């Protein structure tokens, strides 16, 4: 049960989803780039033909964007498909995931028949990934999934720690899958694509749906420099999985040279202002997320924050279904100032004026 | 290597794909319904949110269309996804497919770890499915895939034979998967959805991409009346696989009450006129396909028809890669009269004036 389920949320209340303000999914509040919408409208008739099965133009655009060989890239029907593709293409016998984390890594691995080991983040560490994981990495592991920054904490592990993990993985023959779905939101963070050349054991997952606001179109991709392994992924993949409009949108989106700075500026300004306001609320712990969402811990047990905000027609993410987190945890997106203010006001009604 | 690969075909020639006339994919020549295009343009901003994970409106529309419980239906990112979903959801140990047939059944089963048995259609039978298959059906089979009408022959097995197969399957505990991807083109053919109520061993695959001309959007679905099995399919399925525009397009498409009659009329008129003209060509055998495509057998060995037509900038499907068919076999779509005439003229240049 993932976030962004507004139709389901509205159904629970008996109202139309157009009446809900959603903070349970984390999509760039700027909306899709104007050029993207124009291109979609202008080329809509392209849907009367099958997509290019090899997605030449799309992969060329992604390759030019990251300055890597097009052969290192495989686009997917959302990064969600890329996660299932890597799991099925690598068919690990034993794999480690880090909890709490995005639920699909586990679903994908389970379906592929893998023995899943969980590395548990600790509330006492403020949910930060630590070097304690290194000693937990063993030769018998085939894969390790890390999310950078993590869903739902928004925390980004230190580059040196990620490098230490990557190096250990290289020596223990472990494939390292880095989920960089939200990395574009963190100013100046390059991720690991610039370092794949001499590290064929590293796989990077990317998504265009949150940063460019096209989650309804579905577009993500996987990058890796092992010629043979990527070739195998191209087969284990279902044909025409990426729709023609997603491919077009992706190409156009990457051409908007102002999008990145505009998004970073918003995060640095409103995002910082929103975070400060949340931290001024009583009976609430707010974690220092680096992208467009924040993990919250409600210090009032006798209060289902999600149920309470839903009656106020504001949908938030309940993190109780993440392994490792309990009913006190929730996640909210960072949106436009006006919407953020409505969220804040709702939270105050449930948090201010209450004794410990 | 499926048909519709115009970008790849154009690349082989060193030209732009906009210069090719494609007869290698079989899409309704009328294009997408006008209401569908209007709805897509009017609701394009819906892509700024994730699709409804449960696709309520879409499944409700499909259920109303077939007058069956919405619980019997699962939409997919093209019927291609539905094929992979049924294979993975049923995880057959032994399964039978009929050759020649669409390549994805075999790919899907192979990936799921199934022992595949092939029932071979015979050139001496004019590639018709016969009752000889019944004795080949055994208790140890878990699944049987039939395509009605078949890709690439366009032949539709007799209802009584399909019923006999279905009944035998029911008694031998075999799941029967009927690929009805092209059934909408055959006037008055209802398929098996109207008969699923008391046959939970029957699974029907449907596609909206050829009949409504949205192969670039990707939309198909699976129907079955076994409560538990469909429930399992809803899990083995990847979340948000159907994009928001495909779901919208599907709902709108089903509301066009003139589309069906218009398409049937075209097939009965131009389709019949095209078929007759093909049959007047020398050194060519044309099979009696019932939908919008026809299988051709070139009686001139020393002539690669596809290569020869490609130089004339017309792309056709070579069926040499179908198990059971050799280099003499090709398939062509049935399109508009003008385009059909260009195809005919090209064929004449390669077939007329030549001695046996
Ligand atoms: C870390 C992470 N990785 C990959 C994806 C897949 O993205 P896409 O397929 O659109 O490219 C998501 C989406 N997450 C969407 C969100 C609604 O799910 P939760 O409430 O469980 O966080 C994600 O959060
Ligand atoms: C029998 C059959 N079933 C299912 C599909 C999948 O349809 P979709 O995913 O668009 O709903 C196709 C598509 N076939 C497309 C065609 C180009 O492939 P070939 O040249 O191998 O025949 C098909 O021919």
């Amino acid at each position: 049960a993932h976030g962004g389920n507004i139709r389901e949320p509205a159904t629970v209340l008996g109202i139309s989803p157009d009446q809900l303000l959603d903070f349970s999914a984390n999509i760039n509040p700027l909306g899709m780039p104007v050029s993207v919408k124009r291109a979609l409208i202008d080329n809509l008739d392209c849907i009367e033909r099958y997509p290019d099965a090899d997605y030449f133009h799309l992969h060329q655009a992604l390759a030019r964007h990251h300055q890597v060989p097009a052969s290192w890239i495989l686009a997917g029907n959302g990064e969600t498909e890329s996660i299932f593709t890597v799991a099925s293409g690598l068919k690990p016998r034993r794999a480690m995931i880090v909890t709490p984390g995005f639920a699909e890594y586990g679903r994908a691995l389970a379906q592929s028949g893998c023995e899943i080991r969980r590395w548990s983040l600790r509330e006492a560490d403020g949910w930060q990934l630590t070097d304690a994981i290194l000693e937990a990495l063993t030769p018998d592991l085939d894969c390790l999934f890390l999310c950078t920054p993590n869903n739902p904490t928004g925390l980004l592990p230190e580059r040196p720690l990620l490098q230490a993990i990557a190096d250990r993985c290289k020596s223990l023959n472990i494939n390292l899958i880095l989920d960089e779905a939200f990395i574009d939101f963190i100013p100046h963070e390059t991720g690991f694509i610039p370092a794949l050349k001499d590290n064929p054991h590293i796989w990077v997952l990317r998504s265009l749906t949150k940063f460019y606001a096209i989650p309804g179109l579905r577009l993500g991709y996987l990058v890796n420099s092992d010629d043979a392994a990527m070739a195998r992924m191209r087969r284990q993949q279902m044909p025409w999985s990426v729709n023609a409009l997603a491919a077009l949108a992706g190409e156009v989106a990457l051409q908007d040279s102002a999008w990145q700075q505009a998004t970073w500026h918003w995060l640095r300004e409103e995002g910082a202002r929103f975070y400060q306001a949340l931290c001024q609320l009583p009976l609430l712990t707010v974690y220092p997320g680096r992208a467009n969402y924040l993990l919250l811990r409600c210090e009032r047990e006798d209060i289902d924050l999600q149920r309470r905000l839903l009656t106020q027609r504001i949908l938030i993410r309940s993190c109780a279904n993440y392994p490792g987190l309990d009913s006190r945890y929730y996640r909210v997106a960072i949106r436009s100032a006006a919407q953020n203010e409505r969220l804040l006001a709702a939270l105050r009604n449930v948090l201010t004026g209450i004794a410990p």
